[PDB]
RNA sequence: UGGAGAGUUUGAUCCUGGCUCAGGGUGAACGCUGGCGGCGUGCCUAAGACAUGCAAGUCGUGCGGGCCGCGGGGUU
C-alpha cells in the first residue's frame, strides 16, 4: 500500500447498431513519498472497477525517483510523441509547480521544490507517460560516475 | 532563487491548429457605493480660441534732472 491518488477519468464510446456502447478511463499515479511511484492507465465497463485497475497496474510498474534534499538530480527534458515535459531542480522552499497531471506524479513521487514546463501536446494520458519517462531518467553524481569507472 | 495551465473540431481517439479564459499593468474613464489620513498624481482630445490678475527685474556706491517732504546765507 502506498498513496495513490487519481488523475482523471473519461467515458469514452464506441458504435453498434442500435446505439452507443461505452467505456470509462482512469489514468492513476500512487507514492509512500519516498522516491517511489507507479503510473496506471485502467479501463473498464465502470467508473469504479477502472479506477479498481488504475492502481493495480500503478504498482505493477513503478520507478526509483532519486530525489534529494527533497527536489530532484538533474535538470531534464522529454518528449513522449507530441507532448514533452521539462523538470527542473529547485532550491529548497519554491513549491512544486506544474499542471495537475506532473504535479500529481510528482507529488506521491516526493518532491517538494520543482520547477515544471508542460510543452508540446497537453494531453492529460501522453504528458503523465511522459513525466515518468523523465524520472526514469534521472541520474545521481554517483550512478553518474559508476558508468564512467573502467 | 526561476518556468502550472484550462475550455472548444469528433459517437469516441490521437495529432495539427485557431479562437477563448483565468494574471499582471494604466496620467484612465464608466456603473453601483462611498467614512478618515499620509504620500504621489490629475487636458493623453483642438500645437483650437481666450476676458481679468500675476508670472522680471534690479543697482543713488555709474551720471544729470522733475515732483513731494526734511535741515542750512553769499552782495546789505
Ligand atoms: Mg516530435
Ligand atoms: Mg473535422
Ligand atoms: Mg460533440
Ligand atoms: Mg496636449
Amino acid at each position: 500500500d502506498f498513496e495513490e491518488k487519481m488523475i482523471l477519468i473519461r467515458r469514452t464510446a464506441r458504435m453498434q447498431a442500435g446505439g452507443r456502447r461505452f467505456r470509462f478511463g482512469a489514468l492513476v499515479v500512487v507514492g509512500d513519498r519516498q522516491g517511489r511511484v507507479g503510473l496506471g492507465f485502467g479501463k473498464a465497463p465502470e467508473v469504479p472497477l477502472a479506477v479498481q485497475k488504475a492502481g493495480y497496474y500503478a504498482r505493477r510498474n513503478m520507478v526509483e525517483v532519486p530525489l534529494q534534499n527533497g527536489t530532484i538530480p538533474h535538470e531534464i527534458e522529454v518528449e513522449f510523441g507530441a507532448s514533452k515535459i521539462v523538470l527542473k531542480p529547485a532550491a529548497p522552499g519554491t513549491g512544486v509547480i506544474a499542471g495537475a497531471v506532473p504535479r500529481a506524479i510528482l507529488e506521491l513521487a516526493g518532491v517538494t521544490d520543482i520547477l515544471t514546463k508542460e510543452l508540446g501536446s497537453r494531453n492529460p494520458i501522453n504528458i503523465a507517460y511522459a513525466t515518468m519517462e523523465a524520472l526514469r531518467q534521472l541520474r545521481t553524481k554517483a550512478d553518474v560516475e559508476r558508468l564512467r569507472k573502467g
